[PDB]
């Protein structure tokens, strides 16, 4: 394993495979907020941005430089800060972001510019050798809310769907549907057996596991 950030401490990346890496940023309340970077031959894809835009060029510019390939499209799970505050910059830069036809209209309600709102409920995206599948489990943390999987990998971007070992709450539930909550959770692990490795929004990035504890929390 290796762990490598910028020249300000801000940003950094962590690797899992020869092309899956994981960034994290802070927001002082400081609250870490973490996603993936898919190195394809094709180009750089970003599953989920930052908290802003200020955060979110500072990223890109860092692994574009580190890949020395363009970050041609991103993904975005839901349409809150830690997930959407970077579209700004997103389509400022010409950058695809792909996202549910909720998540988009969502991000108008909050202040936010609109993403592409191209995935349906099942959607396989395809950049050079790197096949990536979106899906809508239903509510939960948002009712938005989607989770990213990477079949050559069987591994899982849980979002802020799925709490981390660490988290002993479930965080803000302002925009939450605590009962369908569960159920979502069923029909990811209904959907995905063999699950290699799971990535949480916000902490440490375990196992199948993480999915059992989310539906303790909400017992
Ligand atoms: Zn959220
Ligand atoms: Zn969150």
């Amino acid at each position: 394993k290796t762990v490598i950030k910028n020249e300000t401490g801000t940003i950094s990346i962590s690797q899992l495979n020869k092309n899956v890496w994981v960034h994290t940023e802070l927001g002082s309340f400081a609250v870490p907020s973490s996603g993936l970077v898919l190195n394809t031959s094709k180009g750089l894809v970003l599953v989920d941005s930052s908290w802003d835009d200020k955060l979110t060029k500072e990223l890109i510019e860092m692994v574009e430089k580190k890949f020395q390939k363009r970050v041609t499209d991103a993904i975005i799970t839901h349409a809150h800060a830690d997930r959407i505050g970077g579209i700004k910059t997103l389509k400022e830069r010409g950058i695809k972001a792909h996202s549910t036809a909720l998540t988009a209209e969502l991000a108008k309600k909050n202040g936010y510019e609109e993403p592409l709102g191209d995935l349906q409920t099942v959607t396989n995206l395809k950049f050079g050798n790197m096949k990536v599948e979106t899906f809508y489990p239903g509510k939960g943390h948002t009712e938005d809310n989607i989770v990213v999987w990477l079949p050559q990998y069987n591994i899982l971007v849980g979002g802020c769907l799925v709490k981390s070992t660490s988290a002993k709450d479930l965080g803000n539930v302002a925009d939450a549907y605590v009962n369908e909550w569960s159920t979502s959770i069923e029909n990811v692990s209904k959907r995905y057996r063999n699950i290699n490795a799971v990535v949480p929004s916000h902490g440490e990035v375990g196992d199948k596991g993480l999915l059992l504890h989310t539906l303790d929390l909400l017992k």
